[PDB]
């Protein structure tokens, strides 16, 4: 059975490889089993320094989510995270505004939504509108990656066109699209 929260399933992944774009990264997260499991209730990552997967800076990146890591992945140069689950929206229209540093993807209903297919020191992309055609759980996935240095991963999204913005938490978020009383 899959445990039942209010968030996305979390799996963080480090390589001694660079990892420059999207399918690097995918690669490397269908390579081998997750380096640490986490609990994703508060997408809203860094800002820090020298390397995310030295050390503890993972752990400093996902602060109130670290407390539901599996283990403590050793030291990587690179790594990212792959999240998956459901999140609630109601029919209409929508855009996300992503600061991040390195790249990612987001994914609503197997469609992106939000791309940065390469490395970036700290930028904020404001993506362009998307519709969801019936009001409840939607199927969401995120890829976010640290090539090295500095690292950050911020997607809000905006239901009222692009005036007011909010992170993707624990009020929306289902780890399996069952309703969370968590
Ligand atoms: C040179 O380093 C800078 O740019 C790279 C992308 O090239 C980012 O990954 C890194 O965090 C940032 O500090
Ligand atoms: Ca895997
Ligand atoms: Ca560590
Ligand atoms: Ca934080
Ligand atoms: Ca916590
Ligand atoms: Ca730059
Ligand atoms: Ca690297
Ligand atoms: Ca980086
Ligand atoms: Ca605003």
């Amino acid at each position: 059975p899959d445990s039942l929260f209010a968030g996305l399933v979390g799996e963080y992944y480090g390589t001694n490889s660079q990892l420059n774009n999207i399918s690097d990264f995918r690669a490397l997260v269908d390579s081998k089993e997750a380096d640490a499991t986490f609990e994703a209730a508060n997408i809203s990552y860094g800002r820090g320094s020298s390397d995310v997967a030295k050390g503890t800076h993972l752990q400093e990146f996902l602060g109130s989510d670290a407390s539901t890591l599996s283990t403590d992945p050793g030291d990587n140069t690179d790594g990212g995270i792959y999240l998956q689950g459901y999140v609630y929206l109601e029919a209409g229209t929508y855009n996300f505004k992503v600061t991040a540093d390195d790249g990612y993807e987001i994914t609503i209903n197997g469609n992106p939504v939000a791309t940065v297919d390469n490395n970036q020191s700290v930028y904020t992309v404001t993506h362009a509108s998307f519709t969801i055609s019936e009001s409840g759980y939607q199927a969401i996935d995120m890829i976010w990656w640290d090539q090295g240095g500095d690292y950050v991963f911020q997607p809000t999204l905006s239901a009222d066109g692009g005036s007011t913005y909010f992170v993707l938490d624990s009020a929306i978020l289902s780890s399996t699209g069952e309703t969370p009383y968590t």
